[PDB]
């Protein structure tokens, strides 16, 4: 049955040799946001403001949501409330030991946080920084308007290919004003927050309160038999956290960081900043497949000896 | 045919069991550049000052050229000179509006850019970021003197294999005042980034000025059949970004980052720093082999079983 | 010999289809760490603090122990003591040489260092950085016992699978106040920073003196024939450079970074810190297989073929 075994080597692509992809990723990010808060009275935010890290290879972080504690200087201080934490004597909390909340190490005296609690005396960065929810809705909402250019570049080592994502039918021109779209740009680079969450079923502003990890998966499957024509990548995004909050620990994604200042006596002050946003992964992968002979002959005289057990078998 | 099964199986690694590379990479940049402009005066730059990303693992940013723009505070502001946002009537500029530049949101009324020309105003950091070209020569073209050590650290699981890219002929001694060059010092990890740049047949002094992504890449392709000793890593380098511009986005490599400062009066100013530099992409791939019965006798029956396929059309 | 193939097959995998893995990272580091110097009197370090990457997903940076420069300004000044920065005339320092050392650029004139040498004059930062050892015991040794929480989530795409490292069997009261042991709770995420230095056959004490990368790798063999319940990642840690001072070049792990503050008259200073740290890299890597059935009929046939050799060889 000669015509059983070509048609598993033409469908199962058992002939071709295959190899890995080596890729590169560079993205940029374009928009601005208005916020306006008591506090920060009407602000703006540049792309110099609501991307942490400011270029990373690879993946970048939107601000989104945020909470600021200013002016912390270290000195002996309070303690929020918290039933491991209430003073009932001086001798109740232990000198030197250390809590799992991680807000300071405590003393032997305690003093009173309100006039109803008194709470261990720590030594910290104080002001504490306040327990309270983060704004609801997001200071940064507007951040569902902005746009991604992501430029990608791979190369099959073993067969000496070069490819970017960024087609050659495509010109400058078209570039300068385009917008990724299934249904009518489906060859355009630069991406919209919004679009990207929303493809992965998801609401970008219930998502910008507390955060969360998304990825965007970029497939090259090319067929190097076939000209270079039909090497075309795939774009594909997920939502990489977990929803539920019975299963996981700290649901969403955030990170603190500092802002160190001095002072005009010389004291060292810092400001402390929460930040609740979505991060981007690119993921890159794929596989791509030449003509060999040497496999075709393995796989022609395996099938070929397989064909006698195919004739033993009719014959009983 | 048995030789011919044989030679087969000699040259097409049949026989071989293969694996992938787990891999580690550490660099360290040394140089010292020098600057003397009008604006900064005479200038020392240091470790800490032209690898904006302090250190990250897998690549590094070698700052090259700058535009710094100094003292902008939140303030109603100006506009930069547009055919969109030219100015005729208080009419012309919507409230709210918000424009693909990003300089800022529009207002209703607008004033004078200059005498000329009037613009719509924005909510911005001002002065905004003055439209020009990047200077010429950069100015740390003394870049092209750093030299980079990169140390690498491959595993492979399957086999227990852990190799460094230091060779243990080598001794300190030696890489104390070494560098790296194709016909004297193959061997030594300490290269040179106009070196590096140079190789991929690239000029440093050109393409610094507006920046650019070269990758270097490393192949550990090691037989464990044979002793490590012919387990050599194989540098290359290549440039990854493209040149042509009428087909690419914002051509050549920059970004942009902010250095935020506290007034005596309390008001919170910033200097906006965009960096054209040069990003260095380390990848490293790889596969390593082990003899295996099982694919040789595998191989072996898959030839013979050919053989009769040979036969048979010999007779014919 | 029937039985003979078909344990070759069930033993070595060959009915199986493989594929690689596509993964996800992200690590919190939980603590806190009080510090009794002169310069620095007494200190605490909060999370904003120890981390210098504030998060970089695949890794993270723990520092341990420090060299801290304060009030550097740039100017003309005098050089360390080194053979090569002697002076006994005028005409020794060369005008504009750049040295090795890299603290700056030599000028004409040359000034005592103290009394009994005199070196050349440089434009750098000052006062430079002292070269002395760093403090033993490291300032940060506390970092012993912070909690790391490592949140796994891979991918295999053609098999269309996804998983995470934190079991369905395990809730958030559990993982509340948990912690990672092999003995009792190996199913645990959260580890321990002395117990992962500790697997590893090293000490954290004297580690965190010069710092060190270590590797900590994640195993992902899942065999997709049998259920889910089955797919469990497998955790190992390895200490990735080299304690050997004869081999490799500026032993441990340490960088360089500045926090720049502008002064009331307008001048610019920079605090210059040298942190040595732990630098704990995130691999994971496996390979998943399923059932197949056309690699499972073409080994049967290569091992029916196979047959006939070893029936001729039984003959002789
Ligand atoms: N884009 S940036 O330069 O990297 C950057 C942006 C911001 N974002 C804000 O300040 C937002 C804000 C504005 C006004 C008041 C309060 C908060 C803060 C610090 C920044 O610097 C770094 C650099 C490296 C790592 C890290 Cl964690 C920070
Ligand atoms: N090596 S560094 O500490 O990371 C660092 C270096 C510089 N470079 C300059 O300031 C050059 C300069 C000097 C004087 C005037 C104008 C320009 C600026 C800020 C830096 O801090 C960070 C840290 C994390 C992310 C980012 Cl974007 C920045
Ligand atoms: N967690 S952090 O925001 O990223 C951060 C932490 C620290 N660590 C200290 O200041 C320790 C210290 C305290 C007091 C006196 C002397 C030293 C310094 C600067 C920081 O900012 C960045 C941001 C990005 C890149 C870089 Cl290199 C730095
Ligand atoms: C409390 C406060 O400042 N409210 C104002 C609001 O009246 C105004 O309409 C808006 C326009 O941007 O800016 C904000
Ligand atoms: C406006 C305001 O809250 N100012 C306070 C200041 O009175 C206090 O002395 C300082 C603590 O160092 O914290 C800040
Ligand atoms: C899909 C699409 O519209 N592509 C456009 C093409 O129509 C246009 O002729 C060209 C201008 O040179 O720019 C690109
Ligand atoms: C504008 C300015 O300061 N120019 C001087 C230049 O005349 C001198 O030759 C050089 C020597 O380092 O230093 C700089
Ligand atoms: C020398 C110079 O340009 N100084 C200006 C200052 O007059 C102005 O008040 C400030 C903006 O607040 O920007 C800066
Ligand atoms: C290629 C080369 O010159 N390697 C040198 C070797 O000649 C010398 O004996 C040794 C000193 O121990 O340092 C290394
Ligand atoms: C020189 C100095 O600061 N010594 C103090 C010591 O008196 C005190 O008992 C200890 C407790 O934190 O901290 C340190
Ligand atoms: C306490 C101390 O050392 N202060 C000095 C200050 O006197 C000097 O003017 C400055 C250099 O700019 O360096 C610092
Ligand atoms: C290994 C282990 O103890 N797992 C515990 C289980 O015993 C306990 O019943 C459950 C509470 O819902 O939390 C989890
Ligand atoms: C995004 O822009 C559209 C139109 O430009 C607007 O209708 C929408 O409100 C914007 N999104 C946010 C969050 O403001
Ligand atoms: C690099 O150094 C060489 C000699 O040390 C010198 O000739 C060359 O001008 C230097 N490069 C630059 C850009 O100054
Ligand atoms: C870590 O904690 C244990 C007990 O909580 C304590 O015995 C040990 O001294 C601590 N390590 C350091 C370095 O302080």
């Amino acid at each position: 049955i000669a015509y059983v075994i070509g048609y598993v080597c033409v469908y199962n692509k058992g002939y071709q040799d295959t190899d890995t992809v080596l890729s590169s990723v560079t993205t940029k990010v374009k928009g601005i946001a208005l916020t306006n808060t008591s506090e920060l009275g009407e602000r703006i935010w540049d792309v110099a403001d609501y991307i942490i890290p400011p270029q990373e290879d690879g993946s970048f972080f939107v601000l989104t949501n945020m909470i600021i504690t200013t002016n912390q200087t270290q000195s002996k201080c309070a303690e929020n409330p918290t039933p491991a934490s209430t003073c009932t004597s001086h001798r109740d909390c232990k000198r030197g030991f250390n809590d799992a909340r991680g807000d300071g190490v405590r003393t032997g005296r305690c003093v009173s946080y309100s006039a109803s609690v008194k709470t261990c005396e720590v030594l910290s960065w104080c002001p504490l920084e306040k327990i309270v929810d983060p704004p609801n809705p997001p200071l940064l909402a507007d951040a569902e308007n902005f746009t991604v250019l992501i430029k990608n570049n791979i190369r099959y080592p073993k067969f000496n290919f070069n490819k970017r994502n960024i087609l050659p039918n495509i010109n400058s021109s078209y570039l300068t004003h385009c917008v990724f779209s299934r249904k009518t740009d489906p060859d355009c680079p630069i991406f919209r927050l919004g679009d990207i969450v929303g493809e992965a079923e998801e609401d970008f502003q219930i998502m910008a309160v507390r955060g969360g990890v998304m990825g965007v998966q970029i497939r090259w499957d090319c067929d190097l038999d076939m000209p270079q024509s039909w090497c075309v990548p795939r774009y594909t995004f997920r939502r990489l956290d977990n929803k539920d909050p019975d299963n996981n620990v700290a649901p969403g994604y955030n990170f603190r960081f500092a802002k160190y200042y001095k002072n005009s006596d010389g004291t060292e002050t810092r400001t402390l900043i929460k930040g609740y946003g979505i991060r981007f992964d690119v993921m890159v992968f794929g596989q791509a497949g030449k003509f060999n002979i040497i496999p075709t002959l393995l796989n022609i005289g395996a099938g070929l000896a397989l064909l006698g057990l195919v004739n033993v078998i009719c014959d009983w």
